């Protein structure tokens, strides 16, 4: 069976979360949160609550077959880790080569592993000039695949954003 | 005497209202810039500020210095869909006007495209960014380029508003 690692921090957007979650769960592939401590919650925009499964410092991104960002701004938060340790973990995914899955500002975190340059990426248009002074090749669609790498803009994406994310881990 | 503030909602409360008040104190005018005039944007802890310019309005050259207050406010000003803000700070990066960021603040000043070769310092979450846009970025307490003055966290703010009062009082020759 497959398993997808989720990194979150608090104020995460709500939906970009639960509906690729769904999405994914859906398709028959198990989901696993990853954060700051094991088994405590983090709150989205939106107030929903999501339970922790495994802390930053125990995960071992080679027990996941993909990895998704969720964004609002979450990714933020996790780029305020200390030891950069959210764009240690992401890069094994964007380093291996494994399906890599980013919304809104979720991006954000693929820039901390500098593995962008001459790969094709949109985002939320708040985090485009980051994403291009980060070597990318930045484009405005609805989802935009890259090899193992899907990424979409917003919410109103997420119909296009979740086919695609499912079409990798089937692949 | 003018200093712009350009300010969204979930600004960082001190980063806006401390160096507002060390400006006010040392005789300069304070003007928000926001999406509409005459509105309300909130910070991340509540306050509440009224918008006195609405960026459609905005000319740039009416102010003597730009303040950028972080927390969440700089990311909302970037998702203008006409990138007016960017346009707006690019007014202070290109004439060599006072600019001064703290926190997030810096990430607006990425969209001047104007930081390759200048140094700044910013809050730990955007300095891959400020890197990324060319500038050398440090991790002091105040850093001032020339015309622009950056600070990290409200920590700094002492730092922080002591040079960016000192850049203004030497625009007017005091």
């Amino acid at each position: 069976t497959k398993k997808v690692a989720i990194i979150l921090a608090n104020e995460f957007e709500d939906i970009n979360y639960s509906s690729p979650k769904e999405a994914l769960e859906n398709a028959g592939f198990n989901t696993v949160v990853i954060g700051d401590t094991a088994n405590s919650e983090v709150v989205g925009k939106h107030g929903e609550k999501v339970t922790v499964d495994v802390g930053i410092a125990e995960a071992k991104p080679e027990d996941y077959d993909a990895l998704l960002i969720p964004g609002g701004f979450s990714p933020d938060h996790l780029r305020g880790d200390t030891e950069g340790r959210y764009g240690t973990f992401a890069k094994y995914f964007t380093k291996n080569d494994v399906p890599t899955f980013a919304i809104c500002h979720g991006p954000q975190i693929l820039i901390d592993t500098d593995d962008l340059k001459g790969r094709t990426l949109t985002a939320v248009l708040n985090v485009r000039k980051d994403l291009s002074n980060a070597g990318a090749h930045v484009v405005d669609e609805s989802v935009v695949v890259d090899n193992n790498i899907v990424t979409s803009r917003v919410p109103d994406d997420l119909d296009d954003f979740n086919r695609e994310i499912v079409k990798q881990l089937q692949l």
